[PDB]
């Protein structure tokens, strides 16, 4: 192994579900490629800022860099993508944080992305998407926008299960459906290109919950399920239904109305919580034409990748869209953005992303203060019109500035 | 059959894959579910002023109205949802519109929009997307938005290919994938809905072919191939690299740069066209902050549905977001929008929708004139701040109209 265990640090322990954080936590990290080499360290700074400025020097994260990738090929050798060691690093320190990664084309590598939240069985994509003020928007009224993704992350289409068309073994799937289950669908079963799409009872369930128990948690007015169930009615249909039922068996859902909406009320706040559901298309305009009237989304995983794409453009863009993938046992902190080669090594990028993906994983470890001042210092380097090239577009009077700057410009204003 | 062929109308014939239009076309109509009721008479009355204002009484249309959904079983009886008569005559007559039609739940009885497009196979679904000068927009530069969308309508996910979890089907199926197959990465296999995404090579063709000829045909500057191969690579990502060597095979698609991006001569206007591709959740973005980049876009049937709604929602919603079903032997004009049962029989909503596919469909027979008179009208009508409830949203003194009133509206400034 070439990863070095920090000596001053100490690991976090998960107790009785309970995270039990040390003041001196061992935060594994992946660099990410391309523009990763950009955004990592302004987040590591901007972050050991907040945390020494919030607890005066009594709390310190030790960072330890594991590997995954371009530079885990450079560190472990040509083939070695994924080590196994990186596995066993996030799931044995509970809380880590990763820069965008790119899976190679071929080479029978699979999305490496994928790959860490599958092996890792993070099922919850989380992803919060609200305006910071002075961000430029294309719309007219980002600050409506205050909505949080419940993004399924272990089924759908992702599975990856799919077969090329002309392969063997694409002929002799579609010869078992055509034959064996009498499928007379598919309009051309020559060069057809096949691919599977699971959707189960639990695996739905267990992201609802996670749903409703953070609208309880945080007091959120709603969460709304989206999907596309009307044409996919054993899937997304059987994901609204799960959903809906669950509501009802575990949380007291109340019909309202005669239905189909439920609401359920806040053990705690007593207010009442509508359960709610919107076709996927539909979705996307009133998300734009009615954002108010939305809060937490629970959805499945390619819709919730769509998603969060056309909510975080709402407020800013993707160089302002943090995110988590949560599971039971530990959790990997990323950006919803990718590696942009194209501005990769230029130090140009916004680190925005990653910098409030750290955010979320400070208040997932309980550092609520030092989360705070992240928010703080955003807020002040954003309304003073010191920014990144993504924002200077729709800013007049705006100050360009470079990554590594606008990080310090975070700082400047904690 | 209960259907009244017009006394005074003609049949129009296509020959040689070109239209012969008569002066006195039979076009059949299908009124729609819900709102249907309300923005049918109105497109039919705002037709036929254009038609007459243009062809001074030359030209006129021999309405011949068609059943399908509820209608259908009031006129045919119970259990008669999709009459075969319909397809039937949406072929022989070759040009036909309809209003937004419902499926019922269960009854084992399938999508009813899906059908007609599937039966008849009109494997484009063409949505054209613009702004209309006067437009209550939720963005800051609505008149950016000018695009064409080109949706793969014959396969994807709306195959149809499901079955119900915990069925004897779906167990069958699973037992195959896991057994045969050996697919392991189903994470929960019990309760487990299953749905079958094909794409095959001469599905994607047709449609990436017909998008490249609209292009050429209009002189549109890109086609935008957009879809989710980096996760789905043998069905989205075959459908990128099918567009992509189709414009290399089919139309002298040229190398730009190092590639990907290939340029496409316009035959007839010398112009150079751009032949690009964008991953579906970051084209969610574009759309929003880079629209001016876009044109026509080419995509399977799921992604062209969500884009569908998203861009609407761009340009004044879907109020106003016309579309057509084109196939080789015939063409079904519809609006993107549903049947809205909340508003409907209340004449409130926007009949601007399949008032803007009745153009479509206009421009279609060649009755380019008529097809004029409705665009002016329908911009002048806006322009007068005399709207429906939709568009009074974000419309400081603008005057509410009733749906059939805003057609009178249309009308009047023709
Ligand atoms: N979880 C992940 O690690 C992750 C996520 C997404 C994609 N990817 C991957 O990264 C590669 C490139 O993919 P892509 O180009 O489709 O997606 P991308 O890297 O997110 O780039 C898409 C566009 O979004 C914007 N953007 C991204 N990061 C930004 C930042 N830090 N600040 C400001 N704007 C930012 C830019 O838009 P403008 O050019 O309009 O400014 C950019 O060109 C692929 O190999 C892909 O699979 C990985
Ligand atoms: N091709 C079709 O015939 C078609 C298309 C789509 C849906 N459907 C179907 O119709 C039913 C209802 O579905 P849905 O509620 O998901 O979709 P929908 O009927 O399109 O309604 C969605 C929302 O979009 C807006 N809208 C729709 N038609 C409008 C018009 N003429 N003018 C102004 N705004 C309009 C309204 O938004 P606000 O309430 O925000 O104003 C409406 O409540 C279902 O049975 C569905 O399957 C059929
Ligand atoms: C790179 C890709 C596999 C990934 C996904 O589709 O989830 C990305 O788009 C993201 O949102 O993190
Ligand atoms: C009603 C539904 C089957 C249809 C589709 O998904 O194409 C609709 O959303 C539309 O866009 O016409
Ligand atoms: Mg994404
Ligand atoms: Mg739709």
């Amino acid at each position: 192994s070439k990863v070095v265990v920090p000596a001053q640090g100490k690991k976090i322990t998960l107790q009785n579900g309970k995270l039990n954080v040390p003041e001196n936590p061992i935060i594994p990290y992946i660099e990410g490629d391309g523009i990763g080499v950009d955004v990592t360290p302004a987040m590591l700074k901007v972050v050991d800022a907040a945390v020494e400025k919030a607890y005066k020097g009594e709390r310190k994260i030790s960072w330890m860099e594991i590997y995954t990738g371009e530079k885990s090929t450079q560190v472990y050798g040509q083939d070695v993508w994924l080590p196994a060691e990186t596995l066993d690093l996030i799931r044995e320190y509970r809380v880590a944080i990763k820069g965008p990664l790119t899976t190679p084309v071929g080479g029978g590598i699979r999305e490496l992305n994928v790959a860490l939240r599958q092996e890792l069985d993070l099922y919850i994509c989380l992803r919060p998407v609200r305006y910071y003020q002075g961000t430029p928007s294309p719309v007219k009224h980002p600050e409506l926008t205050d909505m949080v993704i419940f993004r399924e992350n272990s089924e759908d289409i992702y599975a990856g299960i799919e077969w090329k068309a002309d392969s063997a073994d694409a002929e002799k799937v579609i010869k078992f459906l055509r034959e064996e289950m009498g499928v007379k669908k598919i309009r051309f079963p020559e060069h057809c290109g096949i691919g599977i799409k699971p959707c189960s009872e639990e695996g739905t369930k267990r992201l609802v919950r996670a749903a409703i128990e953070y609208a309880i948690a945080n007091d959120r007015d709603s969460v709304t399920l989206v999907h596309k169930g009307n044409i996919m009615k054993f899937t997304e249909g059987a994901f609204k239904d799960w959903g809906y039922q669950l509501a009802r068996e575990e949380f007291g859902g109340e019909l309202i109305d005669g239905g189909p909406w439920l609401k359920v009320k806040n053990p705690n706040t007593g207010k009442e919580i509508v359960i709610k559901d919107v076709i996927a298309d539909a979705f996307l305009q009133q998300i734009l034409l009615r954002p108010a009237e939305y809060d937490v989304i629970a959805c499945m995983n390619l819709n919730g990748d769509y998603i969060s794409d056309a909510l975080a453009a709402q407020v800013g863009g993707i160089g302002i869209a943090p995110g988590a993938n949560i599971g039971d046992e530990c959790a990997l902190f990323e950006a919803t953005h990718g590696t942009a080669p194209k501005y990769a090594g230029q130090d140009k990028v916004n680190p925005g992303s990653i910098i409030l993906s750290a955010e979320m994983m400070l208040r997932h470890m309980g550092w609520t203060e030092a989360a705070d001042l992240i928010v703080k210092g955003m807020e002040g380097a954003i309304n003073a019109k010191t920014v990144t090239y993504d924002f200077e577009r729709l800013m007049d009077g705006a100050k360009l500035l470079k990554c590594s700057e606008f990080g310090d410009a975070i700082i400047e204003n904690m």
